[PDB]
RNA sequence: GGCCACCUGACAGUCCUCUCC
RNA sequence: GGAGAGAGAAGUCAACCAGAGAAACACACCAACCCAUUGCACUCCGGGUUGGUGGUAUAUUACCUGGUACGGGGGAAACUUCGUGGUGGCCG
């Protein structure tokens, strides 16, 4: 997609509990820039996926490039820019 | 006296309907 | 959301009333597995199995203790005793 503040991550290990997943995700993407929020749900349609909202688009980009395919909980991470702005960025 | 279905009724954390706030 | 009412599923129960009073079932939540899902969201929330926990279910229908209504005993009497849905079919 086109650059976005938020990156969409899928092909994540569905067995990891929400709290732990969000914490590890925060630990791995922290270095690219300030993270405004990380959204994760284990519902039928959202499981295996996560939305990491960066304060700066440039951070979404470096994070996406450097971490594409990163082995996370035994599965290579797939990353794309989110198709639309996350509410906090849009309502901003 | 027992066992199954069924009938009437008592009981009425889900759901539906109605009234009021 | 909340408060009433109707109906009523599941399940338990049976002469009626009252005091005590579980279980069953329904529902919700948690855990572990299994199945399904590769899904672009920002109003939580897939299914199944096993186990567990919970509620003005703080219910009421078993059971328990009192009386009430007919029946069977016994006793001068007083009174004291046991028993109390409809229907068909099948089991000695
Ligand atoms: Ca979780
Ligand atoms: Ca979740
Ligand atoms: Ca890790
Ligand atoms: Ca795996
Ligand atoms: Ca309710
Ligand atoms: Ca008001
Ligand atoms: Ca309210
Ligand atoms: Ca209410
Ligand atoms: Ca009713
Ligand atoms: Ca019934
Ligand atoms: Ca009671
Ligand atoms: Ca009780
Ligand atoms: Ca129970
Ligand atoms: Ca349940
Ligand atoms: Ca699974
Ligand atoms: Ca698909
Ligand atoms: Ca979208
Ligand atoms: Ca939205
Ligand atoms: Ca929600
Ligand atoms: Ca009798």
């Amino acid at each position: 997609t086109r650059p976005n503040h938020t990156i969409y991550i899928n092909n994540l290990n569905e067995k990891i509990k929400k709290d732990e997943l969000k914490k590890s995700l925060h630990a791995i993407f922290s270095r690219f820039g300030q993270i405004l929020d990380i959204l994760v749900s284990r519902s039928l349609k959202m499981r295996g996926q996560a939305f990491v909202i960066f304060k700066e688009v440039s951070s979404a980009t470096n994070a996406l490039r450097s971490m594409q395919g990163f082995p996370f909980y035994d599965k290579p991470m797939r990353i794309q820019y989110a198709k639309t702005d996350s509410d906090i960025i849009a309502k901003m």
